[PDB]
């Protein structure tokens, strides 16, 4: 019948959907949520082979295992295990679109397992078989035996196999389809992958069973009081001596209980639920439970007899939580959120989709050190653990239906038929019943760039129907829709508007007062991290706190979707679209993270880190004001440590005990602090740091920091006269000056610097010289689909300029004799075509003391697009160990991504100087640098600039961070002026007005000398 | 829904009409077993917005209903904003669950008594004119159903009218209703008779329910 | 596969639902509502069998008229005619309830006409069918050929039938 191409059929005899299931037969072990003896878990060996197509299986493969087939692991994605390739691509469908077909070439994994079943488990009771992810389809046998189909990827199939089973060996088969018509509802930008990912496992229930309960929590005004409501449904044998009991516990002191007979109460002709009831237990000031603080109970269902026969417990951990939204704000217990929030896909880069408890609780344990309080479950329901440990270590989540239809043209297309509405009712319908008992989900979402149908809107009000507790959003069709109680934009900008044709993207300042508007606002994507990303992130966090309605958004996202594959030499590197010959891809748009696939952080980690700190610091002379942002906590395990620097020197510090009640303050005044000797600026840095370890975080962690200038004295001493003068020898093709050990080489010709010699060593392989050009970054190709060219990129812009191929033509170079120094005099203009691009005139003067001072002013012509830097670069011939600079730091900041950064004395190695981004750009860049140190190099002055082994031109040639090799000697890049990163978006150009270098004249000047 | 003349004439003999979606599941038990049913939800969407693709063009057709009898569930409000939706130029009403409830833009009872209440529990059929002032209430009333006219009946039709006629929001109704379901049968002699209910071997029945 | 034992499968190839069409050819028909020559009426006299359940049904019946079956009228309904029990009950179900089941022993009409198309019909154009309404549910054949399934038995059901269609007697 191919099912798989029917809309129309998304199941065959799959069982309801309902929350999660143990069974325990025994109360306690219920309560302490130990292993379940009647929850089995199927995961591990298994037998499998590929096929082109499903009528290429062969009909012996139901009854008898299949020679040609292996032996494979499962959970697990066959292009994991190089079965066939695993596509990447974004927007457009990996398949012709012709729905509800899928193409007669459709890749066909057939899985089969081998286990016993205890004979016990057929006695009795029911026996069930649970698939928690196959993708995208699949037809299941049992024993040779036809049992059912499922489609939905991302959640829960379940069969009865009670009728299939025999006691002893069994034999599982499941032909997984990887294309299906459910397809066309997953076209969400990741790698498109299949098989059975998830958890399989075998569940046994009593006939008499709990088939489904849902848990509520009310509260009073002042949340002094709460009534926790818990509806349970049965099955099966429906009698006069049935009894549920809903004991709620607290540690192993049971706070509440209450038990009742079934039979629900009337609710119209027919009478109500015989198979039901709802107990209801007083629960007085009980533990809220937020990120901050995740206070859990516990709560235990038993179905038993009247008279004490307990014939199964079911039970969950219960948040106790209020989530509404009043008079346009999002409240949490009654108080404002500021979601502080990332977009997380389920992605490993050795298993693809595949999760584990290690790796999810690594991406919580880091989500939480970097002040993130809230993940968006792009874009499908997750692993059931996941939720689980969101309870426990508390960050709140959106939880979202497996629906995204983005290839189709318009969007809404197929939202909007009402053919399919039935598939798409199932992948929230399913979702919700799944998840509505999890206090960490606190808004559920219909889905992803699937435009704007009347199917939302059918779904948007079935949810409010069945679950009033949570708020219900939706970004499709303008993120303002009738289908949304949230304004929720992806990549809405702070001030600028994006007017686009019915779906404008407003400034979200100004989306919240848009006439009739009064939902609040919070960005289910922004500030894209895609490579050298995230400029402009400050904006946001400075706008989110001045607007009462901007309540945060979703970083996108948490982690580059980078795939590990192996050269000749077995070396592992990572791979990206296209690199396993798929093909359309859309390349490298598959990695946006803030961390590497691995989980190493992106630079950009900490300017989100340091944005979304949850206190806020204000100076005045000698007191230091602390605001906690914090909505419920006390600052019970935070101290302020402070210290003063001048100029990377240490003068003083301390620290002082932090407490300081939600959302209030505490005055700090500083000692007296001692006049400093030398001349130069005072720093007061400051840093809140956490004393005892937690469930998240290592004692000694630091949760915040701040820095402030302080008093400066100029320097107005004069330095020590010269001993000697520099000595000058021309040629005609140069300028040598000499003074001791040094010396200076000019050509006339170019009128560049070419050679320094300190004692009888050359110091450059390459001259110095002006650069106007960087590596583009992933933010100036700006591409979301590698089939789309963009006139209007920056790089695409500098390129049709000629900045990237207009030559240096000398102007002018001269020498001068001074009393105690040589100068020399240059000017050069690049031109393209005949056109002047660049006009640079600099002036090198080099005294007794062995210093040059190098005064660098550059012309920009006014219609040409703004350059990407202006400063020089060269070629040094040494490689040395340590890189020491008195600037911002440690880590690689942009002149739009350098809030983090703090300025002070920085010695790194190197290689951390270099930031490994995926796809090569201009990267490591440092700013606020009034001193740079380098092997026998010393440069002073006030720029910015990156050191490293690879030069831009490399940078800018590979594709690949595993394709490059380190250059002879060290290239290094002082910029007097940089351009910004930007990253509202990585599609268009995002690098805001005050970041272009438009001044159209520059001025900047170093002193290069040796230490 | 209608075999599709009717409609036609309609338009054209000048009748408002309720067009109401081939859904009732009055013998569930509760009423809403199915309705409140996510895995009946795909059945109950086709019978509504089916009729709704092929009738939203005929002037006649007013009001849209979700259908009859089968409780209040949550397939219910999710239809009712699917209309609303897709066809804002109707209102939309539904009787199930109270006349009153969320999946209805009229409070449309059924044999509502004109001035006593029948305080049914959760299903309460209020007197028409004390309905229309619960509190928060703001809704015009019109029965859906209303003075069964079974066998000689019709007693105190006249109490309605009264009232349609001296209060604003109560807009009238649809009396219950045109036709005696009676079918003919023929005796010995060939002579035609009206039957009903059990009279062709049926069983269980309900009689001359039917008329 | 029973289908009708089944509510997640309420149709299959069935055609989209849309207001009333006659495919006018010419515009001043269309304008004064006049018949169009695209739509034609399959009312009239068919062949009709009952059955006291869809099993009973012999698979003969989809290649050639069945001897023991009468001509009626359509449409109609056939507990009018006599093959069964009109059945007359307000709340209570006339059958178990138990869904989404439905009685092993479920009458089952088997109706079948022979009729054919003009020429230009099987050379271009979409030739669907149209059953206005059927009670409760039904599978459609032609030549032969399974062709869909659908219910609701008030609104109605479509079907492409262009490549079913033959030269002669359909
Ligand atoms: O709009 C979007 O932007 C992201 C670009 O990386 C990614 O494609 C998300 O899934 C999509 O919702
Ligand atoms: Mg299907
Ligand atoms: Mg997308
Ligand atoms: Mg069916
Ligand atoms: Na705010
Ligand atoms: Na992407
Ligand atoms: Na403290
Ligand atoms: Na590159
Ligand atoms: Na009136
Ligand atoms: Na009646």
């Amino acid at each position: 019948r191919r099912d798989w191409e029917n809309p129309g059929v998304t199941q065959l005899n799959r069982l309801a959907a309902h929350p999660p299931f143990a069974s325990w037969r025994n109360s306690e072990e219920a309560r302490t949520d130990r292993p379940s003896q009647q929850l089995r878990s199927l995961n591990g060996e298994w037998r499998f082979a590929w096929f082109p197509a499903p009528e290429a299986v062969p009909e012996s493969w139901l009854e008898c295992d299949l020679p040609e087939a292996d032996t494979v692991v499962v959970p697990s994605n066959w292009q994991m295990h190089g079965y066939d390739a695993p596509i990447y691509t974004n927007v457009t469908y990996p398949i012709t679109v012709n729905p509800p077909f899928v193409p007669t070439e459709n890749p066909t994994g057939c899985y089969s397992l081998t286990f016993n079943v205890d004979e016990s488990w057929l006695q009795e009771g029911q026996t069930r078989i649970i698939f928690d992810g196959v993708n995208s389809a699949f037809h299941l046998w049992c024993n040779g035996r036809w049992v059912g189909y499922g489609q939905d990827s991302r959640l829960p199939s379940e069969f009865d196999l009670s009728a299939f089973l025999r006691a002893g060996e069994n034999r599982l088969a499941v032909m997984v389809l990887r294309w299906s018509d459910g397809s066309y509802l997953e076209d969400q930008d990741m790698w498109r992958m299949s098989g059975i990912f998830r958890d399989v496992s075998l569940l046994h229930k009593p006939t008499t069973q709990i088939s489904d309960f849902h848990v509520a929590t009310r509260f009073n005004d002042d949340f002094s009081r709460a009534v926790l409501e818990a509806e349970v449904q049965m099955c099966g044998e429906l009698r006069d001596y049935l009894r549920v009991t809903v004991s709620l516990w607290q540690g192993e002191t049971q706070v509440a209980s209450g038990t009742a007979p079934f039979g629900g109460e009337i609710i119209d002709e027919r009478g109500g639920y015989a198979d039901r009831v709802t107990l209801r237990l007083n629960v007085e000031n009980p533990k809220l439970w937020s990120a901050e603080i995740p206070n859990l109970y516990r709560a235990v269902v038993e179905l038993h007899t009247a008279d004490g026969t307990l014939i199964e417990a079911e039970a969950c951990d219960v948040g106790f939580r209020e989530v509404r939204i009043e008079n346009g704000l999002l409240l949490l217990n009654g108080k404002p959120l500021l979601i502080r929030g990332v977009n997380r896909h389920e992605h490993h880069p050795l298993h693809g989709q595949v999760m584990d408890e290690q790796t999810m609780v690594q991406d919580i344990l880091l989500m939480k050190q970097n002040n993130f309080n809230a993940v968006r479950c792009s874009h499908y329901p997750n692993h059931p653990l996941w939720y689980t440990l969101c309870d426990r270590y508390g960050l709140y989540v959106v939880d979202e239906a497996n629906i995204e239809t983005h290839g189709m043209v318009p969007m809404n297309r197929l939202t909007d038929d009402p053919r399919w509405l039935p598939a798409m009712s199932e992948r929230v319908t399913r979702m919700v019943q799944r998840d509505r008992n999890h206090p960490s989900v606190i808004i559920w979402s219909l889905g992803n760039e699937s435009g704007h149908g009347a199917n939302h809107d059918a779904l948007y009000r079935w949810i409010k129907s069945v679950d009033p507790s949570r708020p219900v959003q939706y970004e499709g069709g303008g993120a303002d829709t009738t289908a949304t109680d949230i304004i929720c934009p992806m990549y809405a900008r702070v001030d600028e508007d994006q007017p686009f044709p019915a779906v404008p993207k407003w400034s979200i300042k100004k989306w919240l007062s848009l006439p009739g508007e009064t939902r609040p606002l919070i960005l289910c994507e922004y500030a894209h991290a895609m490579g050298n990303s995230l400029g402009g992130f400050a904006k946001y966090w400075q706008a989110f706190r001045q607007y009462p309605r901007l309540q945060g958004g979703f970083v996108w996202d948490w982690v580059d979707q980078s795939l590990i594959k192996y050269d000749e030499n077995g070396n592992p590197w990572s791979a990206y679209g296209g690199d396993f010959g798929d093909t359309p891809n859309d390349a490298q748009f598959c990695m946006n993270g803030l961390v590497f696939a691995d989980r190493t952080p992106h630079p950009a980690l900490t300017e989100a880190k340091h944005q979304q700190q949850f206190f806020q610091f204000r100076l005045s002379g000698q007191t230091i004001e602390v605001t906690s942002e914090y909505l419920f906590r006390h600052s019970d395990n935070e101290l302020l440590h402070w210290m003063v620097a001048l100029d990377g020197k240490p003068l003083a510090s301390g620290e002082v005990p932090l407490d300081v009640a939600p959302q209030g303050k505490q005055l700090i005044e500083l000692p007296e602090l001692p006049q400093p000797e030398s001349a130069g600026q005072l720093w007061l840095t400051v840093r809140v740091v956490q004393p005892n370890a937690t469930a998240w975080s290592e004692a000694g962690h630091i949760s915040a920091w701040q820095q402030w200038r302080l008093a400066e004295n100029l320097s107005v001493t004069l330095p020590a006269a010269s001993h000697a003068i520099p000595h000058l020898t021309t040629s005609e093709m140069d300028f040598c000056i000499e003074l001791g050990n040094k010396r200076w080489q000019f050509n006339r010709q170019s009128g560049f610097l070419s050679q320094m010699w300190i004692g009888d060593k050359k110091q450059l392989l390459t001259p110095l010289r002006d650069q106007f050009t960087r590596a583009p970054l992933d933010n100036d190709i700006g591409v979301s689909e590698a089939t789309r060219i963009d006139p209007n990129a920056w790089v695409e812009r500098w390129k049709a300029a000629g900045h990237y191929q207009a030559e240096a033509a000398l102007l002018q170079c001269t020498a001068d004799t001074l009393a105690d120094a040589v100068l020399i005099t240059t000017a050069h203009a690049w031109q393209h075509q005949g056109k002047t691009l660049f006009i640079s005139r600099k002036t090198y003067r080099i005294d007794g003391s062995g210093q040059m001072a190098i005064t660098v002013d550059v012309e920009v012509a006014s219609d040409t697009p703004h350059p990407a830097r202006i400063g020089l670069n060269c070629q040094l011939a040494q490689v040395a160990e340590r890189v020491n600079w008195l600037g911002l730091g440690p880590q690689e900041n942009y002149p739009d991504r350098l809030t983090a950064a703090c300025f002070d004395r920085w010695d790194l190695p190197l290689s951390d100087m270099y930031t490994p981004y995926v796809f090569p750009s201009e990267n490591g860049l440092r700013c606020g640098t009034r001193e740079l140190n380098y092997g026998p190099h010393q440069w002073r002055g006030d720029f910015q600039f990156n050191i490293s082994r690879y030069s831009q031109q490399q940078l800018m040639e590979t594709s690949h961070r595993h394709l490059l090799h380190a250059e002879e000697g060290t290239w290094l890049n002082i910029d007097g002026f940089h351009m910004g990163i930007g990253g509202d978006d990585s599609w268009s150009p995002s690098v805001s007005a005050e970041f272009q270098l438009s001044a159209g004249r520059y001025h900047y000047q170093l002193v290069w000398c040796q230490k």
